[PDB]
């Protein structure tokens, strides 16, 4: 969407991009669908089946959620065997490179916890979801049975105009219609309170994690000065690193503004 | 209903019955069940049957009443033959006697005729309580969806607190109960119109045919005057009747009566 008026879509470069240019395209990019293969994409599949035709596309967005959160949930174990895998990695090598890739690992760790809370919250965003999807599929056989009663109705008009059956059809209908109409009424309010409510919390849950994350990163950010980039020539060794004390303030200093953080203390704002 | 205040079904003799006494009960109380034999009771046994169990009284009672309508239709047409035989009968005899027994034959087939139009405004009535009938065994199953989903919702209620299903099926319950509601009112008022309106032309129809019919019998009584009930000595004859131009302006005024006759023209008159 954020592509510019031209004849590609190529999104606009934001001020970011001119700063440093964008990096080419990953090669990550396997000969695959995308899906996870037909034994994933059977559920997809099973979404769109013989379902009340009306809650089917919510159906299916419930589904394709539940694939976002397995796919979250493999992301966010395996990212924590990869934090577990770099700090063995770090095991042997130099004392400040030892004790700066320990200390990412740990905040790694932070991340894939911060990640699985995400996904707890994600997954009350999709059970909400799924409450509105079933009392949608509830109220969906009550238009059906309208549908049925005024078509049926149309064919009897068609045959005669005065059949008993007709007359007691169009009474039954009159109160389908009143009933019908609260329903829908009832669904409308349904919908857009779980709706706004459920996707509030979505987007709050979001930004709490995403700005968490964040001020994880930044705490990085500032623990990667610890270490000295300067190289050394062969021979004669680098002094010992004695910085162990300033990394240990860094990490408590993480963990108290980590415990600290509250909704009111959100210093992200829009504009 | 009309019994005295004392031990026995005795009914509270009226006026006419202190002028010429009661007659002795019918000696034609034959040793049967008096509702057809079984093949008369069937229709009245599946009436008693696997119904909405709400029109199964009104529907026993219009199946009672098409019985009623069949009896009606065998005294009617048997009766114009009871007519019929009484004027062959009447043929060889006195010409005074055999002259009036063929008006009252005529006057029987009037009976008949009457009777047969009071059939026809009692098939009316018959189809105005089907069509009651029907609408009652249509806005039934309502009220039977409402007590079934009451009572799996108080046993959801029973198992847990929080089930989504308890919530999803109240929500439902909330719009059967409107609609049941709505139901009932135009049940209500379906069943009031639908009564007064049969009822009130049942008892029209009934009071024009019996009025009718007693105009008739005040004509018959009037013509019975016509022969002489003097009785003849065995010998010589007695004087030829020559009352056919009376009897004749009888049946004229009479017909002429019958035609000028209007719900207008009710000389019944309560009280």
């Amino acid at each position: 969407m954020h592509r510019t008026y031209s004849l590609r879509n190529s999104r606009a470069p934001t001020a970011s991009q001119l700063q440093n240019p964008p990096p080419p395209p990953s090669t990550t990019k396997g000969r695959f669908f995308g899906k996870g293969g037909l034994a994933y994409s059977f559920r997809r599949s099973a979404a769109g089946a013989f379902g009340p035709e009306l809650s089917r596309k919510l159906s299916q967005l419930v589904k394709i959620e539940k694939n976002v959160l397995r796919s979250m949930e493999l992301t966010a174990n395996e990212r924590r065997d990869a934090a577990k895998q770099l700090s063995i990695w770090g095991l042997e090598n130099d004392d400040d490179v030892s004790d700066i890739t320990d200390k990412l690992g740990v905040l790694i760790y932070e991340v894939s916890e911060l990640d699985d809370q995400f996904i707890d919250r994600y997954d009350q965003y999709r059970l909400t979801l799924k409450s509105i999807r079933d009392i949608e599929g509830s109220v969906q056989p009550s238009r059906d049975r309208k549908d049925k009663i005024t078509d049926k109705i149309a064919y009897l008009k068609y045959k005669d105009p005065q059949s008993p059956k007709i007359e007691v059809l169009e009474q039954e209908l009159v109160r389908a219609e009143a009933e019908s109409l609260v329903a829908e009424a009832q669904l409308s309010n349904i919908t857009r309170s779980k709706l706004r409510a459920a996707f509030n919390y979505q987007f709050d849950s979001i930004i709490e994690h995403s700005e968490k994350i964040a001020l994880i990163a930044g705490y990085g950010k500032a623990l990667l000065e610890l270490l000295d980039d300067s190289p050394v020539t062969p021979g004669e060794t680098r002094p010992a690193y004695d910085g162990y004390e300033a990394s240990k303030q860094i990490i408590i200093d993480a963990e108290s503004a980590l415990n600290e953080w509250t909704l009111d203390s959100a210093q992200v704002k829009p504009t």
